[PDB]
């Protein structure tokens, strides 16, 4: 078997992306955030506190001829943003794109903070990292892809997200009309449960190329890119008048400035984010002072190749026995 589905930005940064979901009998279409750093598919639901729902199209599992209930199951995760929430937990029948996963558990919230409440356009999170992150007690779950794999053509998902515009998750089959060139693949570690590896280096604009271990994860469900202090220090420092601010929480720059591209190693390929992917536009209403694509990952403790840095490439999530990413240019 096979999906493919469309996923389209929020808003006009492409702070994340939404892909519609088919859950239950009769089916209820809900916009989930895939999340390649995370392995709970959680929504927002008719148990929800009403209060902390305010636009999002909610799961009522009691009008799913298909759902039951996880009895005694919980869940509660804590997102790298500070954001959480937490409920129980139905199994249900799940479809996207067209492949569909019967008994797939689908947690359902009790309580979301506020950064998902006033997010009307994200109806809940569909992780893709791997099953030792999923939250669910006390009988872990597994995610949908790794329910989906053994029937998929191949044990693969991709992620081929837009500037600006739509894009595309695969399952169980590589477009090979969706990049130019070749795609370059890479180990993973699966030690913390996420889609790690280690680019071989980066460069600024038409700059040298630096060569250099970068150890991080590729994350679809994280905005920006954010890398050691060292290399963002560097990337910053090509811009007039750019600035870590710590009134903002990162790096400024004039919205006058025309930024330069940032590339990034895999292997001994490279993959060039455009300037313009690294605009985010005001701080705030009017402002002419705009926020940066590239952050520090310093007291993050990881690196995070996010959306800015996937957009810029098709990117293969590669579930085979020994995982490994590939990237190519598109």
């Amino acid at each position: 078997s096979t999906g493919s589905a469309t996923t389209t930005p929020i808003d006009s940064l492409d702070d994340a992306y939404i892909t519609p979901v088919q859950i239950g009998t009769p089916a209820q279409t809900l916009n989930l955030d895939f999340d390649t750093g995370s392995s709970d598919l959680w929504v927002f639901s008719s148990e929800t506190t009403a209060s902390e729902v305010d636009g999002q199209t909610i799961y009522t599992p009691s009008k799913s001829t298909t759902a039951k209930l996880l009895s005694g199951a919980t869940w509660s995760i804590s997102y790298g943003d500070g954001s959480s929430s937490s409920g129980d937990v139905y199994t249900d029948t799940v479809s996207v794109g067209g492949l569909t996963v019967t008994g797939q558990a689908v947690e359902s919230a009790k309580k979301v903070s506020s950064s998902f409440t006033e997010d009307s356009t994200i109806d809940g999170l569909l992780g893709l990292a791997f099953s030792t992150l999923n939250t669910v007690s006390p009988t872990q779950q597994k995610t949908f892809f790794d329910n989906a794999k053994a029937s998929l053509d191949s044990p693969v998902f991709t992620a081929d997200l837009g500037y600006h515009a739509p894009g595309t998750y695969n399952f169980g089959f590589i477009d090979t009309t969706a990049y130019t060139g070749s795609i370059t693949y890479t180990a993973v570690s699966t030690k913390q449960g996420f889609w790690e590896w280690t680019s071989t280096g980066y460069a600024v604009g038409s700059g040298t190329f630096k060569s250099t271990s970068i150890d991080g994860i590729a994350d679809t469900g994280t905005t920006l890119l954010y890398l050691p202090a060292t290399v963002v220090s560097a990337y910053w420092a090509q811009v007039s008048g750019a600035k870590s601010s710590s009134s903002v929480g990162g790096y400024v720059f004039p919205c006058s400035a025309t930024l330069p591209s940032f590339t990034f190693g895999v292997g001994s390929a490279r993959i060039v984010i455009p300037g313009d992917y690294i605009d985010f536009g005001p701080i705030s209403t009017g402002s002419s002072s705009c926020f940066g694509g590239i952050q520090s990952s310093a007291g993050i403790g990881i690196n995070i190749f996010g959306d800015v840095a996937l957009k810029a490439a098709f990117v293969v999530f590669n579930g085979a026995t020994t995982p490994t990413l590939g990237f190519a240019s598109k």
